[PDB]
């Protein structure tokens, strides 16, 4: 019953999806709010604990006490550049606990301090129970996925975030191998197959070079940019929308940080609805000083706002390509992951590299991960018996 049951999770750096492999398909599970996909978040109110949709929710209200980015600190030392770097952008404080990071935060009116991997349990124990309430019955065996480029230590900490949400932990696999494997490009037979795995999440951008010779996985290469993603794509339309708002009537809104946020949110689904339509339409009641905002934009004045940083995604794929020491003709797949790749001109741009290649791109690309990850938690189970 359970104990022959195993969930898949992509435990993400923004966003983190569920899935389950039975009756010969894969079902990505919807969270209580219908949601495929839930934000790596987790707030701390002067009553409660919130994990997902209802912490990114309040993230505006209570800055201080919303953690998110936990992947980002999680494996490593306080001292380390990476963490140090990072610190100066988040709103919430981070501690040194022996070398160790802790997020310091208040939680019903007392001070709490958290390691990475305890926040990231409280993610994972969501995504637990998101799993439970669809299947009808406890689940506690998972394969959980990490970046390729992770190293033991961050691979460790995982497995035990993995463990405190009261997790059977099967394996800790490669985010490109899960995608890989929700294509059922380690199926293929004989002969070594050479895979490029292009993804593109909310706040990060990981290209990935795998090679499959007979089931067997193997990566090549890592590249990539980890402050590179849907989110500055959003800004990039929030500075747009922020300079017309002052040709039209003549007054600055960044300063007010409802204005701006109100803006942000409203640019995020805006850039959505341009992945399909050819323009999208904002209306925003009273944005600033009673004044609505009600506008459109094009999917060219997008791509115009974006381009620089359209581009700069080829730059990891030419490295990823000389470090794997391979040529274009010589890559057999190309993978979409992760939400933003669903914008045709990225689509555009890739395909005409690798000189008009059709892509892998009919599996939701936020959710591609945790397909893959939930195939490997059957086959492993199943072996486990
Ligand atoms: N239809 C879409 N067109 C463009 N961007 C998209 C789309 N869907 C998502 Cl999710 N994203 C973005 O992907 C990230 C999560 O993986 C977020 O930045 C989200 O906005």
């Amino acid at each position: 019953m359970a104990k022959a049951a195993a969930i898949g999770i992509d435990l993400g750096t923004t966003y983190s999806c569920v899935g389950v492999f039975q009756h010969g398909k894969v079902e990505i599970i919807a969270n209580d709010q219908g949601n495929r996909t839930t934000p790596s978040y987790v707030a701390f109110t002067d009553t409660e604990r919130l994990i997902g949709d209802a912490a990114k929710n309040q993230v505006a209200l209570n800055p201080q006490n919303t953690v998110f980015d936990a992947k980002r600190l999680i494996g490593r030392k306080f001292g380390d550049p990476v963490v140090q770097s990072d610190m100066k952008h988040w709103p919430f404080q981070v501690i040194n606990d022996g070398d160790k990071p802790k997020v310091q935060v208040s939680y019903k009116g007392e001070t709490k301090a958290f390691y990475p991997e305890e926040i990231s349990s409280m993610v994972l124990t969501k995504m637990k129970e998101i799993a439970e309430a669809y299947l009808g019955y406890p689940v506690t065996n998972a394969v959980i996925t990490v970046p390729a480029y992770f190293n033991d230590s961050q691979r460790q900490a995982t497995k035990d975030a993995g463990v405190i949400a009261g997790l059977n932990v099967l394996r800790i696999i490669n985010e490109p191998t899960a995608a890989a494997i929700a294509y059922g490009l380690d199926r293929t037979g004989k002969g070594e197959r050479n895979v490029l795995i292009f993804d593109l999440g909310g706040g990060t951008f990981d290209v990935s070079i795998l090679t499959i010779d007979d089931g067997i996985f193997e990566v090549k290469a890592t590249a990539g940019d980890t402050h590179l993603g849907g989110e500055d794509f959003d800004n990039r339309l929030v500075n747009h929308f922020v300079e017309e708002f002052k040709r039209k009537h003549k007054k600055d809104i960044s300063q007010n940080k409802r204005a701006v946020r109100r803006l942000r949110t409203a640019c995020e689904r805006a850039k959505r609805t341009l992945s399909s339509s050819t323009q999208a339409s904002l209306e925003i009641d009273s944005l600033f000083e009673g004044i609505d905002f009600y506008t459109s934009i094009t999917r060219a004045r997008f791509e115009e706002l974006c381009s620089d940083l359209f581009r700069s995604t080829l730059e990891p794929v030419e490295k990823a390509l000389r470090d794997a020491k391979l040529d274009k003709a010589q890559i057999h797949d190309l993978v979409l992951v992760g939400g933003s790749t669903r914008i045709p001109k990225v689509q555009k741009l890739l395909q005409d590299f690798f000189n008009g290649r059709d892509l892998n791109k009919s599996i939701n690309p936020d959710e591609a991960v945790a397909y893959g990850a939930a195939v490997q938690a059957a086959i492993l189970i199943k072996s486990t018996r």
